[PDB]
């Protein structure tokens, strides 16, 4: 997370942190105790088994509850980056209680309105390019960008409505490597989307694109 700040306990009761060969990779969403909603690019086509999601800590590395990977159900339409989700299915249960608790998903259509303010979150790289990745979560607001200022920045075709965009034109605030997957919430904590793509780091006229939950509820549904 570019520009953020240290998230408190409790303020994101459902992230997951998803660790690849024991390393770093992906941050996810629990909504119930054996799923996790994350992107396709985190998972699609590599090995399952290198997989842990660990639930209820701010840290990456200890605390809280883990969990291996049961099965892996990556959108069927997965391609480029659109249609970025991927619903994972564990093989240790998580309860909710203390600080573990399931997301609240966004309406099937819903759209998140441009100018809204969004809160992201993850442990990914904290600068474009940068080396260390943080043990504790960061989290970072920022607003919705319109469909149409998005496909301004990356071109008409390359922006879906399967996708919504999220910055400040100025930039400095975003998401970057290691938070793919991770939640996008509203005002009110609702789930609007998953960490998916963007065009380096918090650079300016290049917004974070996030993989829309509103707009791929039917797939989520049909797996949750």
């Amino acid at each position: 997370i570019v520009g953020g700040t240290s998230a408190s306990a409790g303020d994101f009761p459902f992230i997951v942190s998803i660790s690849r060969n024991g390393g770093p990779w992906c941050g996810g969403s629990l909504l119930n105790a054996n799923t996790v909603l994350t992107a396709a690019h985190c998972v699609s086509g590599y090995a399952q088994s290198g997989f842990q999601i660990r639930a209820g800590s701010l840290s990456r590395t200890s605390g809280g509850i883990t969990s291996s990977l049961s099965s892996v159900r990556v959108h069927p339409s997965y391609s480029g980056n659109n249609n970025d989700l991927a619903i994972l299915k564990l093989s240790t249960s998580i309860p909710s209680g203390g600080n573990i608790g399931y997301a609240r998903l966004a309406a099937s259509g819903s759209d998140p309105v441009a100018g809204s303010s969004a809160t992201v979150a993850g442990w990914g790289a904290t600068s474009e390019g940068g080396s260390s990745t943080p043990v504790n979560l960061l989290k970072v607001t920022v607003p919705i960008v319109s469909r149409a200022t998005c496909r301004a920045q990356y071109g008409t075709s390359a922006i879906t409505n399967q996708m919504f965009c999220a910055g400040v034109s100025s930039g400095g605030k975003d998401s970057c490597q290691g938070d793919s997957g991770g939640p996008i919430v509203d005002s009110s904590n609702t789930l609007i989307g998953a960490v998916s793509w963007g065009n380096g780091c918090a650079r300016p006229n290049y917004s974070g694109v996030y993989a829309s939950v509103g707009a791929l509820r039917s797939f989520i549904d049909t797996y949750a």
